């Protein structure tokens, strides 16, 4: 279990609103990476996934041989282990079990939730190039492996309702899921079939950041026309590019138990990677964008259940123009207009602020991550602190042009030291040893 | 513990002498990576020790937050667990244990080695330059600490005897030692005073390399006379650099029970670091070439039990004048006449055939490691297979002029596809994260 | 069911066609065989049918006492099981169950499939010379029997429409049949009686591989009158030999629900053994050249659905002019004209590469297989890799003179080291044991 | 389960002693074999074990890839299932379950056994030449499997008492064990060290076989002197030959259990391979005849119990000079006087009488099996049926010069038409696939 000087700060919002205008980030720390590496130039590791609770933390990545590009063989490594101070006062990530699920089935864009006493990871099993599985009716194989701490794994392949003929694909968002009530909820994505019950009960559904108005130069009729066209690709299918959540009750029986609740597309953006989070006992959603709008995009979830069921779920935005992302075309770090984008980087972002301590939801909120500084490509990479018109503290790592790709963030306090840290897990290009090296980064987020 | 697939084929001679001839290095194969990277770009990890026996391997390496110089703090990590196949049928390292000695002991030069149930694992607390160890009389504080895999932890001061005022300092070799016969004997150096018994026991005796000969212009009067006064140096406080073995039985509450075992100076050069394998029910010993001689020193190591405690060690060299390390001045990889030398690298070597098999001990050897390929600088990391006068099969990792530093190679077959892996544990000089990034390359050893 | 390293490499084209043009054969590798061999000089085993589906594995043969000649008894051997790698990395053809089909009825010419849960096999009751079942105006006895993984067996004499006074015989094809949408499709011929409905509706068709005419001496109006002629056969009781498909409804209570959808004679040679593929949602046809044309046939099945019923099949024919079979007198592998040849043996070919994804279909096909490297005789089995128009890859089992027969191939793909492995059944003339050894040969299909 | 038609007539003694003077040997009929074949020219299939019980049967032999000789790599196959009529009378055996042991343990020289639910083999671990296994002081790694119909399996490691620092080497006789009375009995040989306990209980001891003294043209002292010394090999480290059971409960967590019963040297010759039968209540033991007596060894084994534990056993031989094998030097087919040899071959015999139903045991005995007919060489496989001092009926398989092997003998009858049929595994050199080709020949033993 996590040491007594982390139990008590894990999830929570660190800062009061005050405290947020006065934030900076520290020098970067040295501490034993325990996200592995790869041992030939043309290894390949990628897409990570990450998720710490109060007992401990998972971890997990992609691994394929040669390039990053296969639709047929990878392996997937998984992590978990617990925190633990050093002799200079910051952390330790001590690993505590270490898993390469290596059989021939080639799980992807997998997705890790802590859960009592190990780790649940959801994962989708790819046999063809992503873009065939938006024109496939049919939809791939999803599966949810559970890996306790005392080596027993049970993997399931799971065959939720309202998914076959409704979603020609389904993916996890990549992005951390989380145990909430005794449900592990794991953010996904995909594509819905036209004429479909939720294709229509999403029909003439849009959604406008808050901000946007004040930047976009077109008018209000054309960009309500545009976003909502902004959810529908001809590239992908011909589908409805979807966002939503995957409950799962934690069983290790799993067949049909796991549901299937999409966002209502009047409060979130096109279908995208994301990530959950929890914030005392409040659910909070990251969206990638991966559409028109290139900010930072969070969402502040309620969950209603019915029946001891969860049975729908509600996304309130915190209203921001922070923190962009590059972006191809017309779809750069510098649009702000409406229309069809289907580009853009994984980023997730921390909140330190609580967006509810404020008169009006989200006001003056205060979040964390690393971001690619730059309009289309993925260079530059870069951590700060920001809140919702101003970054108030940024370091780029490395000299300008360095490649990099998805950036995970998570920040916990030492209630010993009474200090907060982040971990920056960034996919780092590399000239040595292999296509990427994930590296945590770790520092001080100082008040003052 | 290790998979049934490696359980059979550890610490042996893998092939014939017949079949060392017609061997090559395969491709590099990507596995992650089982040793941890630095997360900042002056962070330091260095001077790696690694044991793998039947049941399990151990891991370890010494960090330093900024630089690579540090005499006062410094940590050391430790890692264990076992081989198991992949699914494109090489092995991956699993990792079961995490541990990281940050406490304010200097920890350094440590040797580790697998125990029953766990590793043992061998140090010495640094508290000055090393130059100023050899100039006190008193010697630094060694240390043994025990980490069993149920993670209990029992660290032990040791005082053996014959140390105090004999020794002006002692230190691990850092190569890893070895579980023979009840005991743990790990590889040793330090600096011997003058007027000891020890210092007497051994004036006038000295070693040269059967291949010298053929290669110095000097003549046998010289090089004599040379080789007797390469024991001493004035730099390292006039004292006479010894290489021996620490046998410590494995205890819980040691104190003075391990013995320290110097090794012949008419069997061996200047005392430098080293390390111990297990080839069978032989022992061997590795001793890095900080001397005169440039080229892999290997022998066999013939312990006598005097009341069921090693009482002497007598070894027999396997000669070569294959593979010379990087040195400074008259002492490069281009050297051949005896003198006093203080520099080098180490770059220990893995016996693929059996000394012994041929009618003249070491007549016809093949071994396989890494060695920086130049005769000044710490350049040109080269991964190799070689004999006692000719490299048969090399492959230069990166581009010319990449530093690297240390090299720890071991090999081991699986017995299922029976093909021999084996792992070259070299400290590369990275350009992004850390001052180095000890990569565990991993690759095939082909019969034909 | 099937390792997960194999579960997803199944019925697919596994090369590009770029990757087909660098396809060789590597050594055979030694698996236990999962095909069970004669116990006496004399015995018989001939005419195996394998299929091979997602989860498991079917096989089957004739098996004759006293040698290979019998219209009376005769038995019947079934295996099931599933694939497991083994710690060579290659597959294992685990055998799960058995059953031997002994009681009096002498099914022949049996063709067996996968089906979920089982394997559905359809065998016809020989009473009499093959010849003499042409002349009778009675078709022999159809039989399709259900063996499930649980034991369960459930046999069925079969009515099918349109057979009674319509084919004087009906046999199944011997090579495997197809599970496809909820329906197993079996390859069938036989001879059908002048004056019906499909004889007058195949009247003046007739079909002419694209290749022919490039070979062939004889004129366009020769060739064409010549091939009209090639479907009628008097020695068969002047019937019209056809090929076709039977398409029968997984139901254990069978009776008149199976289909005889026969093959337009505009696309397809005259009838023959044949065999029905999968390659992903695609339905392949393999029809044996007994006619004229000795090279490999195969053809892209479309099949057309009536109200949930099979009511139509086109076939659309990969053009090629490689791996000639052996043939009596005028009809020998040399032969390139048509005319009337009732000579060949059955010799499938697997499809490396999809036939479709080139601008024009099958302009450039690779495929595998085995063949009979001679002109007449049933002599010199040979595995190969060919496109269509040369050999790029081949290697003859045996010193040349070897007998062998009926060759069937199967590949899939292992999805962890990611390699394809294909496996030749052929039926080979031994010395020792049995009149035929019917021999699985496995081997793996190298891009390089 | 076996047949209704097979379960009564499973390890009996079939014949009364005057039926035995009529019986002679039917022809080979022809079966499904139920035993694999390589699928490469050098395949290895070797060392079959086969035991039949009421309830079932289990079959098991070694596969190594290339070559018969391997002291690294090999598998096990195993497979397991049931007897069953077919419509002409005889014998199939139905296989119900495979089994393919491939992990890297190098298992050897396995014995198995039929057990309630499924079958338990007994092997031991090789890592080196045999003849190294009798020098070195320790003995090679023991381990029993047991696999359940219900396909769990369960692998252990044992050390039963008196091994270690008594027998150098311990193997499995690689014959048949057997359950007797809640305990899995199987023979076992191998050297014991000079000075130990069982060497000295051992010492002075020897066996002549009865019927020796007629035949052999030395004088009684003499025999005696060259009998006591056939039991010491100094060829095979100086050890004593020992012959042997070994005995072990049926559980799942077998560790030392087991129990090593040695047979007295005054009843038994030179230890050997061997194999164990039942016959009624009566335990037998085959001895292979790997010393000077080159005649078929069988012994009525009496066990005595201790507690509920085997203490000791007994063995009376049945006085024969039938069937020879053939041997090396002064120890071919033609030998008859004691003296040290070390050749021969397995060739185990089935009692179609029973030798207690004489007033003189073993007085006219009558016995069946395969023996490889000529005096040095392993040609000429010859199937028989032979009383104590002649062959009664025979028939050679192949032509003469045909290679052979192992010859593993089992019997059987069928209560329904009341006749015996014998099934007899012979090891055939094969030219087509692999080097060996097991054969289960088997025919009838017919009275009159
Ligand atoms: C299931 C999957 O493939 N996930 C990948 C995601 C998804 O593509 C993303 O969530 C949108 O569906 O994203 C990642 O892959 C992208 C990456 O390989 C970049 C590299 O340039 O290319 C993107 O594809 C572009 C393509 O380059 C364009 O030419 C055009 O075809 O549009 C596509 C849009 O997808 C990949 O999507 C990612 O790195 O962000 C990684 C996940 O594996
Ligand atoms: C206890 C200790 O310091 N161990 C280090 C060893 C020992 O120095 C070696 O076994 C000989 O006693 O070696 C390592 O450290 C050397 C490394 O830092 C190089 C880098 O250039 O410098 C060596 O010192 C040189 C110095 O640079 C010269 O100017 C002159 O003073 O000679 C000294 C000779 O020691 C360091 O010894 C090593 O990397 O090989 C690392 C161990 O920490
Ligand atoms: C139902 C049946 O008999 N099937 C057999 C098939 C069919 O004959 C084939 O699909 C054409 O209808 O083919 C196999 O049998 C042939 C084989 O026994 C060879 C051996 O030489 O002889 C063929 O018959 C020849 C005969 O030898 C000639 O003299 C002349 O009469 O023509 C006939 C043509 O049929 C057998 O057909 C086969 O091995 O290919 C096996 C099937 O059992
Ligand atoms: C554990 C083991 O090796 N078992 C093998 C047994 C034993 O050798 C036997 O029980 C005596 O200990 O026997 C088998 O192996 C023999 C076979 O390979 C023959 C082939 O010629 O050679 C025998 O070795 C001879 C050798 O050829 C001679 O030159 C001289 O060295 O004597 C040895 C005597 O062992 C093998 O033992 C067998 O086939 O009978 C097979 C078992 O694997
Ligand atoms: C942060 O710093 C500002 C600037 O000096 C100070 O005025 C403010 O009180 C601080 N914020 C709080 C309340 O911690
Ligand atoms: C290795 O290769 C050589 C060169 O062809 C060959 O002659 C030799 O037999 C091989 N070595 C052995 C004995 O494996
Ligand atoms: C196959 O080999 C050829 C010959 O070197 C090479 O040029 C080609 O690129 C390879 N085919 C592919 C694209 O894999
Ligand atoms: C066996 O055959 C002999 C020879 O005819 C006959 O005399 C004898 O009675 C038979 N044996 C028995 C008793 O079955
Ligand atoms: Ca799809
Ligand atoms: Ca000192
Ligand atoms: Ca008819
Ligand atoms: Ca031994």
């Amino acid at each position: 279990i996590n040491d007594n000087r982390y139990i008590n700060g894990i999830n929570q919002f660190y800062f009061s609103i005050a405290e947020g205008r006065n934030l900076t980030l520290g020098p970067l720390l040295n501490m034993p990476s325990f996200i592995p590496t790869a041992t030939t130039p043309e290894g390949c590791t990628r897409i990570p996934s990450f998720s710490l609770t109060k007992t401990h933390w998972c971890y997990t990545h992609n691994v394929i041989l040669n390039g990053c590009q296969d639709h047929v063989s990878s392996n997937q490594f998984v992590s978990m282990g617990i925190i633990e101070p050093t002799s200079a006062g910051f952390p330790f990530f001590r690993t505590l079990k270490t898993l390469y699920l290596s059989d021939g089935v080639n799980r992807k864009s997998c997705s890790i939730s802590t859960v009592p006493g190990g780790c649940m990871m959801y994962c989708f099993v790819s046999t063809q190039p992503e873009r065939d599985d938006y024109f496939s009716a049919a939809p791939p194989e999803q599966r949810i492996i559970i890996m306790y701490y005392n080596d027993t794994i049970v993997e399931r392949i799971i065959n939720p309702p309202g998914v076959l003929d409704v979603w020609a694909t389904l993916n996890p968002g990549t992005g951390s899921g989380v145990y909430y009530l005794g449900w592990v909820l794991f953010p996904i994505y995909g594509g819905v079939i036209k004429g479909t019950s939720l294709w229509n009960n999403q029909a003439n559904k849009y959604f406008i950041p808050q901000m946007v108005a004040a930047l976009c130069s077109q008018n209000q009729a054309t960009q309500v026309q545009n976003a909502k066209s902004s959810y529908y690709s001809s590239w992908f299918g011909n589908r409805m590019i979807q966002s939503g959540i995957l409950a799962c009750p934690l069983r290790q029986d799993l067949t049909n138990e796991c549901l299937v609740l999409p966002f209502s597309n009047d409060q979130v953006l096109m279908g995208a990677e994301g990530r959950l989070y929890m914030y005392g006992d409040s659910v909070y959603y990251y969206q990638r964008s991966n559409s028109w709008w290139p900010m930072t995009m969070l969402y502040k979830v309620t969950i209603t259940f019915t029946n001891g069921q969860p049975s729908a779920i509600s996304a309130q935005n915190v209203p921001t123009q922070q923190v962009p992302r590059p972006g191809t075309g017309d779809c750069s770090a510098t649009n702000r207009c409406p229309g069809f984008c289907l580009t853009g980087v994984y980023a997730d972002a921390w909140l330190l602020t609580n967006p509810s301590s404020t008169s009006t939801f989200g006001s003056e909120a205060t979040f964390t991550g690393s971001y690619l500084n730059t309009a289309t490509q993925r260079i530059n990479p870069t951590m700060y602190i920001a809140n919702n018109t101003q970054i108030i503290s940024s370091q780029q790592f490395g000299s300008s042009g360095q490649e990099a790709a998805y950036g995970h963030t998570t920040c916990f306090r030492d209630t010993g030291s009474v200090m907060v840290y982040c971990i920056y897990i960034i996919e780092l290009s590399s000239s040595l040893l292999g296509q990427f090296q994930i590296v945590p980064f770790i520092r001080q987020v100082t008040l003052s």
